C-alpha cells in the first residue's frame, strides 16, 4: 500500500534557457518576442500612407512636373519614398535646410495646395518662359509647379516687382522660393539685367535679402546655372512681402498644413502599399501581435512592441518536462493531466492519479502574475527616428546613432537577462512546491510508513480511499494505525 | 508541556507588491520614493535665485529699459523667468544663437556691468537719436541700455567709425551688438547712406562682417525695420575692434562674468521665491528628503534624488503580517512560545532575528548605494530649425527615464519576493533545529509546536533554545508515557 | 561508527559581496573587471597610428611648413595629436567647420597628396611672393604647402584668373582654400586692387562666392590681416572650377583619400607609440584581456570590453570558505567523511559537485554573453557655440555609463547571493538523503554527522552514497543497542 508525490509531464518539446542550464525542456512556455511581419505598408488609424512613386520628397513638395500624380491636397499617416526615385530637384542647386524640412514634413498630417502668388502679381516681366530641359514634362522643357521662374521681356528692362500675401487662416503655410545664379554675366544680362540685383522676402519674423552669386561651374543635369532653393513657414496672421528686380524664383503655389496629433515618418522602402490595416507599422512591415517585444525593426509608427536584437525570449510557465510506479525523484507523470502537482495512490480499491487543486492553483496564479508583471514593466518603447543629416552633420548623426544603439543594447540586455533569471526562479518554485506536498505527507505519517527515498511512501498498514483522502486534506490520524503499524515495522 | 516556533505580527496595514502577488500586508516597510515638495524657490548653497519679474532673459541681458529693476551687478544660484514676462526684445528682430546664449547664462554665477564703448568712441555721427517707440521708458521712446543705435548727422556723411576695447582682467566678458536692417533704400539713405555698408567686429579669435539686408516687411511692434542682435565673449587678454560705416548697433555696456562651479538653470515658473534653503531645488519646488528616488521633477539644481515615473516604490523590510503570526512576540521577528509549570511566554531568537535584520538593512543600503547617481535632464532650448536635435534630446531624456523607472520598479518587486521567502525559511530552520533535537521525546502536532512527553522546566526549555538539549536524560521518562 | 556530510574549504582569502552581506570569504572567485593597461599606443589591425609630433591636425593637413615630417602620403589606424603641439594655423583666421573636418579625418585611413592646381594655372599674377612671417620655415617667411597665396604683379592689374580640376578617380578628394581679408584698403590695393573683388569656387554640388571683408583687427601672430579657410570634398566624377580677381588663397595640393572600414579616432595624448599590437586600444593605453568589463577608459578603437566606473566586479564561483568546512576534502565541493574499522577518509559526491560546477560555469558564460556589447563614447569636438549638443553628448555618455555600471554592480551582488544559497541547499540535500535512508538505525547528533547504531563496512558506507542502503538488514542489530 502506497502514496506518491509527483508532478505533471507531457509531450511538449519546447525549450527555455536559465542562468544555470540551457536547452531545458518544459511543459508550458510563452514566447514573448514577435518575429513575424507582413511585408507591406498598411493604413494606420484608418489613414493611408502617401506613396511618392518615382518622386522624392523634394520633387513632390516643390512640384517637379513629373510628379503630377501627387499634385494637390493630400493627407497621410506616413510617407513612403521609394529608394530609387528619380524625380527630385531637377534643376541643379541646393535646398537650404533640407533635413529640417523633412522633419517638418514628417510631422505633417494634411496639406492643401493653393495659389499664393498668381502670375499677374508680377508686372512688366515674363511669367511664361520660365522653363528648362532639366525639368521635363512629356519630353518638353518645363519647371516646378510650385515655383515661378520669372525673366525679363526681351525689349524691356526687368522692372521692380512686388507681391504680398497674408495668412488670414489658423493653419500655418509652407512655401518655397529661390534665387537663380547664372554661370556668367552674359546670361545674367540676358535674363535679368546688369547692375545690382536682389531678391527680398519679408515677414513679421523672417528677413531675406540676397543677390546672384555668379560663377562658372560645371554642368549638372545639363545646366551650368544653379538655384538656391529656400523654404519657410508663414505663421497664422503673418504677412509676406516679396520684392525683386532680378533672379527671383518666386513662390507660386504653397501649402496650408496641419500638424499630426500622432508620430509620423518618412519610410524609404520598396515594399508594396496594400489595402490593409495595422496597429503597428514598421519600416519593414506590419505587425499584428499581443506580444510585448519585437525583433522586426526599430522604426515604426502606430503602437508597436519594444524592439530588441534577440532571436527569442522564451519564458517558462510550466515545469521541467521529464517523463519515464514512483514519485517525483525519478521524474514526471504523463498520467497526471489534472494539474501540475499531485498524488498517485495504490490500495486494494485500485490505484490512480489526482492533482492537488490548491497548490496547483497558487502556482498558476503566481506565474500568471509574473508574466503580467513583466508585460507591464516592459510597456514602454524607445523610438528610433529616421531623421536625416547632411554631410556636414557627421557628429550629430553619430551622436544619434550611438544613442539609438545604446538604448537598444540596454533593452536587449534587460529583456534577455530577465528571462534567464526568472526562468530559473520559476523552475525552482516548482521543485519547492513539490517538496512541500511531500513534506506535508511525511510529517503526517511519521513512522507509520517508509520513505523509500523515492517520492513515495509505503504504508506499514492498510490505507483505504477514506484514509488516503484524509492524507490529502491534511487530517490523517497517526494513532489509529500506530499499533497495526509497529507490529509490521518490527 | 510544550514549545512553539512562530513569527512576529503587529497592527500594520501597509502593503507591498512582489513579482508573484500583490497587495501583501507586511509588518514593516520603507517607501523609497519621495513625492512631496514645497511649491516655492529657495536658496541653494546659500545663494538666492534671480527673479526676472516682468522681463525675459533677453530683455534682462540686452537691457530693455523697462527692466531697470535688474540693471547692474547681479549674482545667483539659478534664474527664474516668469512665463508671462512681457519685456524682452522690444525692437523687432532676431537674437542670433539665442539658445546658446541661454545655455551660457545658465552657467554663469555673477555678472558685473560696465561701459565698454562710451558714446565719445564714435566720432562724426549722431550718438543721441537712437531711440524707438517700440522700446518705451516712462511713455517716451527709448532703447536697450546695453546697446547704442548710431545714425548719421543729417548734414554729414556717416564717416568710417572705429572703436577698440581690451579685456585686461581675468574674467571673460559677455557683450552684444546688432545690425539694423531698414525696410527700404530711402530709410537706409536717410539714416546711414547709400553704397556698400558694413558692420565689422574683430578679435584675436573671432571675426564678423555683415551688411544691411534691406527688405519690405510688415510691421512688428509698430516697426517695419529690424535688428539682428548678436552676442559674443571677449576672453581675458583679447581685444575687440569695431569698424563700421553704417547700420551698426554698437555695444555700449557689457558684462564681466564668472562661471559657476555648480550646475545652474533657468526655470520658467510662476512659483514664489521665498526666504528658505533647499538641498534639492526642482523646477516644480524644493525637496527635503533622505529618500533616494523622487517623482516630482526631472529638472533641478542642487543634490536631488533620481527622478522616476513611479507613484510608489514600497520595499518590504518585515514579515508577512498575519495575526499565523504572534502579536504577542514583540521581542523580535522569529522565536518561541513555551508552556510548563513555571508559567508560559514568548521570546525571540536573538541570533536569527539579528542575522535577518542585518541582511535586510544591508539590502536597503545596497539599493540606496547603487541608485546613488542621477541622470540630469536640462532645459536647454531649440529653435524651430533644430527640430532634429530637439527630438534627439527628448528621446534621450525619456530613454533614461524609462530605463531607470523600469530598473527601480522591477528591483522592488523582485527583492520583495526574496525578502518574504527569506522569512519563511528562517522560521522553518528554527522549527527544524528543535525537531532534530527532541526526536521522539516529543510529539510534532503538525502545527509548529511540540508537546513534550516529559516535564520540561525553564532550564530544559533554555537548553533547547541554546541547542544543547540532552535527549538521553529524558528518554526513559519519555518512552514510557507511550 | 559514523558518516558526515560536509563541504570544501581551502586557504583562499578572496572576498566578494552580496546584497545581504559584505566581505564574505570564498573558496573560488573570478574578477570580471580589467583594470590593467599598457601605457602606450600600439598598432590596430596591423596599422600604426600617425604621430603628429609638434603639429596639430590642422597644421598637418593644411601643410604648415614646420610640419614637413608629415608631408605626403600617409596611412593610419588612428591619429595621435600631442597636447602641447604648437604648429597649426599660423596665419591667423578661422577654419570653417573645423570640428566636422576632424570627424572626417578621423574616419579616413589613407591619403595621397598630389598637386591639384599648379602655379602655372594662374596667369598674369604673382605666384611666388605668397609668404608670411607668421608661417616660418627655417627662420624665413613661408606659407602652407597645400595653399597658394596669389597676389598681383606690382606693375600690372590682377587679371581674372581661372582654373579647373576633374576628379577622374574613384577616391574622394579633400582640398582647401581661403579668402584673404586685409586690414585696410591700402593693403587691399597693394596686393589685389580696388573695386569689387571675388573668390568663386564651383562644383556639380557646391557653390561658393565671397569677397574681402576688410577691417582693422588686432594683430594675431603679428598680423592684422586674416584668412577665412575653407575645406571640401570633391567627389569622384566631379569637377571644380575656380575663378577670382583677388583675395584668393588657392588650393595647391590636395589629398585623394579612402574611408576606413573601421572606427577611427584622434587621441590627444602624450603616451609613447611603440612596436606592439593591440586588440583593444584606449586613449589611456592598450588592453589585452579576456575579461568583459574594464575601468580604464571609455574611449577606444579596436575591440574593447565595456567601460564601467567600478573598482572591481568579483563574482563568487565557489563556497563560503569557513575552515564548518573541510580543508581535507579536496576531491570536490560537497561530500562525505566516514569512519569504520577499515579506516576513515573524505570523498566528494561527484554527481552533485559536477551539477553545481556546470551551473556556475554556465552562469559566468551567460553573464559574459549578455555583457558582450559596448557603448562607445567618442571624442568629437564642439565649438564654443555648440555648448548644447556638447552637453547633450556628455549627459548621454554619462547616462549609459551609469546604467551599465549599475547593471554590472547590481548583477554581481544579486548572483553572488544566489550562488552561495545554492551551495547551502546542495549540502542540505545530501544530508537529508542520508537521514531519510538510516531512520533510527543511526543517531543524528544535530551536527551534520550520523553515528551508526551498528557496524558499517566500506560496502555499507558506499551503499549509503549510491542511495541503496537496506535498513532492515541492520535493524535488528540496531534495536539491540
Ligand atoms: C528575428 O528573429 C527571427 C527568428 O527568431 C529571425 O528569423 C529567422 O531567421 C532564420 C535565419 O535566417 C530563418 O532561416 C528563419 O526562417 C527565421 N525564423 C522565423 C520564425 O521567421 C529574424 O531574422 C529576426 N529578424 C531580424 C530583422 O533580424
Ligand atoms: C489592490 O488594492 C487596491 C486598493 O489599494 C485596489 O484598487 C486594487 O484593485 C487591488 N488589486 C488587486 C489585484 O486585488
Ligand atoms: C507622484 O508624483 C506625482 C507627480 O506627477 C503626484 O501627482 C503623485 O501624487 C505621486 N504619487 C504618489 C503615490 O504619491
Ligand atoms: C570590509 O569592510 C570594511 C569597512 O566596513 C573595510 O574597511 C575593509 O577594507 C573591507 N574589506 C575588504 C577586503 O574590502
Ligand atoms: C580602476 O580600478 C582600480 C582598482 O581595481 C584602481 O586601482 C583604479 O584607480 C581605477 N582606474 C580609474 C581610471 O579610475
Amino acid at each position: 500500500d502506497k502514496i506518491c508525490i509527483g508532478y505533471h509531464a507531457n509531450n511538449s518539446t519546447t525549450q527555455v534557457d536559465t542562468i544555470l542550464e540551457k536547452n531545458v525542456t518544459v511543459t508550458h512556455s510563452v514566447e514573448l518576442l514577435e518575429t513575424q511581419k507582413e511585408s507591406r505598408f498598411c493604413r494606420v488609424l484608418n489613414k493611408a500612407p502617401l506613396d511618392l512613386g518615382d518622386c522624392t520628397t523634394e520633387g513632390w513638395i516643390l512640384g517637379n512636373p513629373r510628379c503630377d500624380k501627387l499634385l494637390g491636397d493630400r493627407s497621410w499617416s506616413y510617407i513612403v519614398e521609394r529608394p530609387d526615385a528619380q524625380n527630385g530637384i531637377c534643376y541643379p542647386g541646393v535646398l537650404k535646410e533640407a533635413e529640417e524640412l523633412k522633419a517638418l514634413i514628417g510631422s505633417i498630417d494634411t496639406i492643401q495646395r493653393f495659389e499664393m502668388f498668381p502670375k499677374s502679381t508680377w508686372t512688366g516681366v515674363d511669367t511664361n518662359s520660365g522653363v528648362t530641359s532639366a525639368c521635363t514634362y512629356n519630353g518638353g522643357s518645363s519647371f516646378y509647379r510650385n515655383l515661378l521662374w520669372i525673366i525679363k521681356i526681351r525689349s524691356d528692362p526687368y522692372s521692380l516687382i512686388k507681391g504680398t500675401y497674408t495668412n488670414t487662416g489658423s493653419q500655418s503655410i509652407l512655401y518655397f522660393w529661390g534665387v537663380h545664379h547664372p554661370p556668367d554675366d552674359v546670361e545674367q544680362a540676358n535674363l535679368y539685367g546688369l547692375g545690382t540685383r536682389y531678391v527680398r522676402m519679408g515677414t513679421e519674423s523672417m528677413n531675406f535679402a540676397k543677390g546672384p552669386e555668379i560663377a562658372d561651374r560645371p554642368p549638372a543635369n545639363g545646366q551650368r546655372g544653379r538655384i538656391d532653393y529656400y523654404w519657410s513657414v508663414l505663421k497664422p496672421g503673418e504677412t509676406l512681402n516679396v520684392e525683386s528686380n532680378g533672379n527671383l524664383i518666386a513662390p507660386w503655389y504653397a501649402y496650408k498644413f496641419t500638424s499630426s496629433r500622432h508620430k509620423g515618418a518618412i519610410f524609404r522602402s520598396d515594399l508594396p502599399i496594400e489595402n490593409c490595416d495595422a496597429v503597428c507599422q514598421t519600416l519593414t512591415g506590419a505587425i499584428n501581435t499581443n506580444k510585448t517585444f519585437q525583433n522586426v525593426s526599430p522604426i515604426w509608427i502606430g503602437e508597436c512592441p519594444k524592439y530588441v536584437k534577440s532571436k527569442s525570449l522564451k519564458l517558462a510557465t510550466g515545469l521541467r518536462n521529464v517523463p519515464q510506479i514512483a514519485g517525483f525523484i525519478e521524474g514526471g507523470w504523463t498520467g497526471m493531466v489534472d494539474g501540475w502537482y499531485g498524488y498517485h495512490h495504490e490500495n486494494s480499491q485500485g490505484s490512480g492519479y489526482a492533482a492537488d487543486k490548491e497548490s496547483t492553483q497558487k502556482a498558476i496564479d503566481g506565474i500568471t502574475n509574473k508574466v503580467n508583471s513583466i508585460i507591464d514593466k516592459m510597456n514602454t518603447q524607445f523610438e528610433a527616428v529616421e531623421h536625416e543629416f547632411s554631410n556636414l552633420e557627421k557628429r550629430i548623426s553619430n551622436l544619434n546613432k550611438r544613442m539609438e544603439d545604446g538604448f537598444l543594447d540596454v533593452w536587449t540586455y534587460n529583456a534577455e537577462l530577465l528571462v534567464l533569471l526568472e526562468n530559473e526562479r520559476t523552475l525552482d518554485m516548482h521543485d519547492a512546491n513539490v517538496k512541500n506536498l511531500h513534506e506535508k505527507v511525511k510529517s503526517q505519517l511519521r513512522d507509520n510508513a517508509k520513505d523509500l527515498g523515492n517520492g513515495c511512501f509505503e504504508f506499514w498498514h492498510k490505507c483505504d480511499n477514506e484514509c488516503i483522502n484524509s492524507v490529502k486534506n491534511g487530517t490523517y490520524n497517526y494513532p489509529k494505525y500506530q499499533e497495526e503499524s509497529r507490529l509490521n515495522r518490527e
